[PDB]
């Protein structure tokens, strides 16, 4: 056990985009041996947004992928005392986020403790014009380095307009204690905001991931 097929979530974000600060918290489940799960998320400070929130969705925790069983688990493995992980999301444009959650559990429930930091978002670029639709989903591309996980992926978002923006994900994922180090493989992913109010201060979030190999 350690790992239940149904498991709940808890979570804080602080952070900042451009220098002004915000602050969401949420609460959430899903099945880690389905890669399943979703989340209710509401803005406590900051709010109303004035960016685009779909750049937040990817910091509201690998658990939830499925992995067969011929591919180490460096996530399920790393409980009950758990991980965290450290990104940088590099936009087009010049937008960089860095991000970090420091992921624990507690009985049935995981909580994260999350940092959010973006800057040089342009003004009438997209993610600050909110001019963002959806991301697309992804294959997230997992190799170990220096005895830690890290994790790169090439994302992009829909513009409502048409078209692509396109970003650079590159997470580096550090277990708290000893597991077994996998070999190369593949997380497929896809993020859904499934609804939201008018300016965001209410958001629920979908995501659905399953590794693979070979
Ligand atoms: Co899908
Ligand atoms: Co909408």
């Amino acid at each position: 056990s350690v790992i239940k097929p149904d498991m709940k979530i808890k979570l804080r974000m602080e952070g900042a985009v451009n220098g002004h600060p915000f602050a969401i918290e949420g609460v959430g489940l899903g099945k880690p041996f389905e890669g399943k799960q979703s989340m209710d998320l509401k803005v406590k400070e900051g709010g109303p947004l004035p960016f685009a929130y779909d750049i937040l969705t990817t910091v509201f925790n690998r658990v939830f992928a499925k992995y067969p069983e011929n591919i180490v688990d460096y996530f399920k493995q790393s409980f009950p005392e758990g991980y965290s992980w450290e990104r940088s999301m590099n936009y087009e444009d010049g937008g960089i986020c860095n991000a970090t959650n420091d992921i624990t559990l507690d009985g049935d429930c995981y909580i994260y403790e999350i940092r959010f930091d973006g800057v040089n978002f342009p003004a009438n670029g997209p993610v600050m014009q909110k001019r963002t639709v959806k991301w697309e989903p992804s294959t997230e591309k997992l190799y170990v380095r220096d005895g830690v996980l890290k994790g790169d992926v090439n994302m992009a978002l829909s513009l409502e307009g048409g078209g692509h923006y396109r970003c650079d994900f590159k997470t580096t994922y550090k277990a708290k204690k000893v597991v077994q180090l996998p070999d190369y493989h593949f997380v497929d992913h896809h993020i859904e905001i499934k609804s939201h109010d008018k300016d965001y201060s209410n958001v629920n979030l979908h995501e659905h991931a399953e590794a693979h190999s070979e």
